[PDB]
């Protein structure tokens, strides 16, 4: 690094992981520096990707839209957002109960689940199986759609896409779920047990993200503890789920296989028009070109934790979930920065 | 003399239709005029318009002092707190307002002022502007206590809001302490400890004290400490004293010691009635877990009904019902004819 031009010394290839809330984005405006950060690692074909715990839209969806905010170049290959991965169950669960914000199952459709079912359509199907929903008319009319058999065919898993915006409902919803008898709706279990129903994922274990506000909002984390807490109130068990998403190795290991496959792409050895096969749920990469990656984030208990255990180094800003003199409990980052262009820049000329 | 107190949900209605008997058991009641209160954990409008809906429904004629919602004793409390988190639904605020109390805000009001707040509202911008309103000063006065009058509709947005209030800088919108503890910033209540109930479907629904759980799971989880709060409702002392009060003074109007004119003056929290002028006061309820064991540990008489959170073969692992019926009518012949 001279200045703001970059400057290869070596043929090590060193690697950068962002997270998007709280490194690039607060909310739908980026942070100052981000666009700056990525325009970098793009003039010098640096690889990355982003690994973020957000979700809710198609990841062409999500990188066009931060394309085009930032001014830079970044393809649908180059993101894992929270449900990524669930494009690995696809085989696995016919029917799901597919939970999130509604653009969630335009989302599961397309990666190619067979039955998906959105929380709101059970509202719509009878509103007092959720006293608490705020839903307005036009609101079940926009976001729900009627289901055949419905009630006649079992779910065979809860998949949590993202967090829905009416939780007193979502949360009657799934624990009717996970309690029934076998997944049939309308059905309420004799046994208790840890072992739910039908199984139950949760993509993103966040207690805590960064959004526009000034003060941490909770996130996904937040929304599974409550759903573990009554879970436990009716079974006297903790619940069996699970998780994907940061700091989970499952996810680690997806989002490795990704940002090798990029970096095969950006270094000319893979066609650009060459479909990219879909990494093995529970899998590590044969190789790994990389000397070093770097996860760059804001959030110790996800972004930092999670690339600690994975083996990657770490760079933590301030620019979202952790304030300077936070307790970093176990973590120990490789670096501590402002931001996201300082996280780059300190990295390139420490580690390249 | 004997007397009834009546849960409502899972006893005399299922959402807003009439169980049926229910209007035929109050009828008999009131034909022999036998005193009773209708002792609910449910709540949202004030106890005259509650009553008035139940005596349109069941044709009878119920009076609004004949009724304790889960949050009637916060009328209590208008003298302590003079800016409040109301909680619940949106006629909560009128609720209060009509309390007494000075500065009423509704959980809607902070979603109103910056939607970035709750993320994870659902709430439209018509429904903002239809339950909110423009408070003055929100975020330079400070809130003096939050009170969750019944469950409200966006759970997201009214979890993050009251973790808000309760971890925040004395009280100040927009601010987060530096210490963690098990004191909350400002005090909190909650009415309803009820994990359970009956609505018109055919499977029990959670209630505020699942509500309850959560924000203390999310207060614990923050704080590394369990939240100390207040809690009113069934089960508890501080509301079957202060139905007992209710009753009491019920009674003296439907003998005549009292005039209906006379304006009925409020029982002061946690204070037992001096008297006791009941032989037998017998709860009708429809929850092993609220209704009998709060009338059990008060010392009263129940009746457990096969209508709601209960169904016959569920183990009743602690209290232990008077008489266990089928319906609220069964129960009120049959403890008639049998302790009367
Ligand atoms: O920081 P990101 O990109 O992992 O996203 C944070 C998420 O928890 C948003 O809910
Ligand atoms: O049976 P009630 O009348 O006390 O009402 C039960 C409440 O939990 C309803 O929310
Ligand atoms: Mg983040
Ligand atoms: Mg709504
Ligand atoms: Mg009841």
């Amino acid at each position: 690094m001279i200045g703001k031009r970059f400057f290869q010394t070596t043929s090590k290839k060193i690697a950068f992981a962002f997270a998007i809330d709280g490194v690039l984005f607060r909310g739908k405006k980026p942070i100052a520096g981000a666009s700056d950060a990525l325009k970098l690692l793009n003039r010098n074909k640096i690889p990355y990707i982003l690994l973020t715990n957000g979700g809710g839209f198609s990841e062409r969806a999500r990188t066009e839209f931060i394309s085009s905010k930032l001014d830079v170049d970044v393809s649908p290959l180059q993101i894992i957002q929270s449900h990524t991965p669930y494009k690995s169950l696809v085989n696995k669960y016919s029917r799901i109960l597919a939970v999130g914000t509604p653009s969630v199952r335009g989302v599961a459709e397309g990666y190619g689940f067979q039955d998906v079912v959105h929380q709101t359509d059970i509202v719509r199907y009878n509103r007092d199986i959720a006293p608490f929903s705020g839903l307005s008319d036009e609101q079940v009319m926009e976001y729900s759609r009627d289901i055949p058999d419905l009630t006649t065919k079992k779910f065979d898993a809860v998949l949590v896409f993202n967090d829905p915006h009416d939780w007193a409902a979502d949360i009657q919803i799934i624990s009717d779920a996970i309690n029934s008898e076998n997944g049939m709706l309308n059905t309420l279990r004799n046994e208790k047990s840890g072992k739910p129903s039908i199984p139950i994922y949760f993509s993103n274990q966040d207690l805590l993200w960064a959004n526009p506000y000034k003060l941490n909002r909770f996130g996904q984390g937040a929304f599974r503890l409550l759903v573990r807490r009554l879970y436990l109130e009716l079974n006297g068990e903790p619940l069996q789920d699970y998780t994907l998403g940061k700091p989970t190795k499952l996810t680690y290991d997806f989002a490795h296989h990704v940002l090798i496959d990029w970096e095969k792409r950006l270094s000319g050895k893979i066609g650009q028009s060459v479909k990219q096969k879909l990494p093995l749920l529970g899998t590590k990469p044969s190789t790994s070109p990389f000397h070093a990656v770097f996860m760059v984030g804001d959030n110790p208990a996800s972004d930092i934790i999670g690339a600690q255990n994975y083996g990657w180094n770490s760079c933590l800003v301030k620019t979202g979930v952790y304030n300077e003199g936070d307790d970093l409990k176990e973590c120990k980052p490789t670096l501590i920065v402002n931001d996201v262009f300082d996280a780059v820049t300190k990295t390139l000329e420490k580690y390249a």
